[PDB]
């Protein structure tokens, strides 16, 4: 089924345009971040702050003290409309079936942060197709997340593989 995107809210479009040639990263839903330690959100924020891309982070916890100026926090996000925007370079998700279906539709490579059995299996399957990398925030470091992000954002083979998956 086709999953077409519609225009973004104006203020959100303006932030997305300010990424210029770098493009953006969408970290969407991330619904378990608010139930984890403050240190988890701080580790993610530190990694996200070190890429040149702008970052739209669907988030509702306390603002991380390591939040970078390139990253904005939103309690709600039009995830599908962001995945279909031409400036989107990578998708960070826990690995739910819904978001993976949209990233596949719009051809966006992924960094998975799986927590549950179905998310681990989904992300492992996309990784085996060369369309994603995975980090376990509970055991890996901020440097591990940064390395995964720079790879999926800048190496075209991940995008090319997720498009071969249609």
């Amino acid at each position: 089924m086709m999953k077409p995107a519609k225009p973004l809210p104006k203020e959100m479009e303006e932030f997305v345009q300010s990424s210029g040639e770098n493009g953006i990263v969408v970290f969407s839903l991330g619904s378990m971040i608010s139930n984890m330690s403050e240190e988890s959100a701080n580790m993610i924020a530190s990694a996200l702050a070190q890429i040149p891309q702008k970052v739209l982070w669907r988030f509702d916890g306390k603002k991380p003290n390591t939040l970078g100026s390139n990253t904005r926090l939103y309690k709600w996000l039009p995830q599908n409309d962001l995945l279909g925007h031409p400036k989107t370079k990578a998708f960070i998700t826990h690995g739910g079936t819904n978001g993976i279906y949209e990233a596949i539709y719009h051809g966006i490579p992924m960094v998975g942060i799986p927590l549950f059995a179905d998310q681990h299996d989904n992300i492992a399957h996309m990784k085996a197709k060369g369309a994603a990398l995975s980090v376990d925030i509970r055991t890996m470091s901020s440097r591990d997340l940064l390395n995964a992000l720079k790879s999926v954002i800048n190496d075209p083979v991940y995008k090319e593989n997720v498009m071969k998956s249609s």
